[PDB]
């Protein structure tokens, strides 16, 4: 929802300021962003190589078309959805800021946002709802 578009843009702040770079060109919610943040942290400790084939795959330019990003994001789900694997969905559009910031391609920030938002409301939304909600998602990582 809005709410989605708002856990997004949250992760994605949270991991730009933990790495050192700006995030200025952007029950409770409170709970999930605390939980997703850490959920973050702790995948990305466990596999650190920030999936740079995906990145490859993806190569993101301004001319990149919303399309081609969902079909990249796909691999993630070729088994269908999970927790863990929305995390890494999470996680993925970190890395995708990242360096996009490092290649001097700060725009890309808030249409990888909503990019994410559309890709999480579209095709995620459907999962999480059925599998009992963010609710579920704060009892298992919060």
């Amino acid at each position: 929802s809005q709410s989605n578009r708002e856990l997004v843009v949250d992760f994605l702040s949270y991991k730009l300021s933990q790495k050192g770079y700006s995030w200025s060109q952007f029950i409770p919610m409170a709970a999930v962003k605390q939980a997703l943040r850490e959920a973050g942290d702790e995948f990305e400790l466990r596999y650190r190589r920030a999936f740079s084939d995906l990145t490859s795959q993806l190569h993101i330019t301004p001319g990149t078309a919303y399309q081609s990003f969902e079909q990249v994001v796909n691999e993630l789900f070729r088994d269908g959805v999970n927790w863990g694997r929305i995390v890494a969905f999470f996680s993925f559009g970190g890395a995708l800021c990242v360096e996009s910031v490092d290649k001097e391609m700060q725009v890309l920030v808030s249409r990888i946002a909503s990019w994410m938002a559309t890709y999480l409301n579209d095709h995620l939304e459907p999962w999480i709802q059925e599998n009992g909600g963010w609710d579920t998602f704060v009892d298992l990582y919060g």
